DNA sequence: CTGTTAGGGTTAGGGTTAG
DNA sequence: TCTAACCCTAACCCTAACA
């Protein structure tokens, strides 16, 4: 976990929450459909995604995990 | 002042340690601690709850200063 | 018997607060 | 002002509860 950290982008996240509203545990295929979703919003014309910069669907199972756990949290 | 301050033979010793490792588990981090106390401590003398170096205010200082460095990096780029 | 993952933990980067 | 303590949460580990 030493590595430099990824960063969601508000573009991103807003794909993330559209998704998590409709449904809070996405299958792999719904994770990837949501990663190439994400990605989409992101890559700049004319240059192709870098690998630390690219969403994979770990990533948005892991957020979404992550929030979910924050949720139940934040509930008491 | 009321909060916690680092003496300077504290940051030294805390220093001679980062420049090996900069992530030191809870026993290391509890061998650090009392050796600054061994360098601060007056005798006859209990020190203070707030003047005493613990393992989590080590912690909490070599996150502080990974952090800083990473900015310092930043600001010559 | 093989394979997934929820949700209980922890570690640590980038930033903000509080005294 | 200065910075210790804290916040948030990405990314992992682990085991029970499945399919
Ligand atoms: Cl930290």
């Amino acid at each position: 976990r030493r590595g430099s950290r990824f960063t969601w982008r508000k573009e991103c996240l807003a794909v993330m929450e559209s998704y998590f509203n409709e449904n809070q545990y996405p299958d792999e295929a719904k994770r990837e459909e949501i990663a190439n979703a994400c990605n989409a919003v992101i890559q700049k014309p004319g240059k192709k995604l870098s690998d630390l910069e690219r969403v994979t669907s770990l990533k948005v199972y892991n957020w979404f995990a992550n929030r979910r756990k924050e949720i139940k949290r934040r509930a008491n």
